[PDB]
């Protein structure tokens, strides 16, 4: 019960830190107990990979649907505050992508059906504007979002002090971004009524 | 004359489809010149691979640039029909990351600069919203965008046809990206509000 966490924890630490060739034995290890638990619990390596796997998916889509259901504004800067707190998951994700093995690509998958999913409940909250094509809309901001943060590591000082960069993070990024997404970037709608109006003829005919 | 550019954009192909380690000969060959002539244009394998960093940037920057300065739409649609001319760019764009030797780092950090540059255009121009940290601005939706589109081709289901992936990136991505960026996402300034509250003070004091 409690049992299967202290493993699933620890898998994600492991995995997090030296990558999926990792030992299960190590794992048995940090999580301090034997290996056969670890393999009763999990069944195989692949077992637990996707047990991990839709483990994160789960941490993120449960923390962002949580600020996405609040129009309470100290549930987003608490959920701020323990920012760095997040380091031993994305520290998983970003293995995942490098690792691409299509275990990880049925993974973002799952993770953009998590973003359609909290994007409505916060449509329906009233926090998010609703869209002509949410489906669309969702895909946009989870390729983006995502990509954008993996890219920010890469280019970071330190791309494995994941506390440090998701400090950084927070502190570069915010801000910039909640403008963008509460006052838009473009002047008028000119290009957006443009681009649809090629786009509706284009489904015409 | 056209000699420095024959060459160049003979390099771009190369790096692009074989990578760094390719042949200086095959560049050459590819190009239907000399190794020496090569050599006379660019001085070291180093010096020619900033020449092409150099000209992707520029190229984009020409590009967007154009965009944002014109109210005209009709701008915007037609460089849209070309966007699987730049696969060649995009194609060498992303082996320098992949191969994130300091010299692609120094890239990302003039794009960045180069965002700035013409957002500050289209602002002046009208076309975008001014911002309340501009830097901060350009430097989110660089990382976004970009890491965006990176992410697009590695869960791409032929991650080499950049042509394709790019006609796939514009029928996916194009529309729900102007409409976030036109219409915003977030509901109220709520969030926007709170956070910057949180980070004057933290300024203030």
């Amino acid at each position: 019960l409690t049992a299967h966490a202290r493993i699933r924890e620890a898998a994600i630490e492991q995995f997090g830190r030296h990558g999926f060739g990792v030992g299960l034995r190590a794992i048995a290890e940090a999580a301090g107990v034997s290996a056969a638990l670890v393999i009763h619990h999990f069944g195989s390596k692949e077992g637990l990979r996707k047990a991990c796997d839709d483990f994160v998916a789960e941490e993120i889509r449960s923390s962002k649907a949580a600020a996405l259901k609040s129009n309470d504004p100290t549930t987003w800067l608490a959920q701020m505050a323990e920012i760095e707190s997040y380091a031993p998951l994305m520290a998983y994700l970003v293995r995942s992508m490098q690792s691409g093995g299509e275990l990880a690509k049925m993974l973002w998958q799952k993770m953009i059906d998590n973003a359609e999913e909290y994007l409505d409940e916060g449509v329906r909250a009233g926090t998010v504007k609703p869209s002509r094509d949410p489906r669309a809309r969702a895909r946009f901001l989870a390729i983006t979002g995502g990509g954008g943060f993996l890219l920010y590591l890469q280019m970071h000082e330190n791309p494995t002090d994941l506390r440090a960069a998701l400090r950084d993070y927070a502190h570069d990024m915010v801000l910039p971004s909640l403008e963008v997404y509460t006052e838009g970037l473009l002047a008028d709608r000119a290009m957006y009524e443009a681009f649809l109006a090629e786009a509706q003829q284009g489904e015409a005919h």
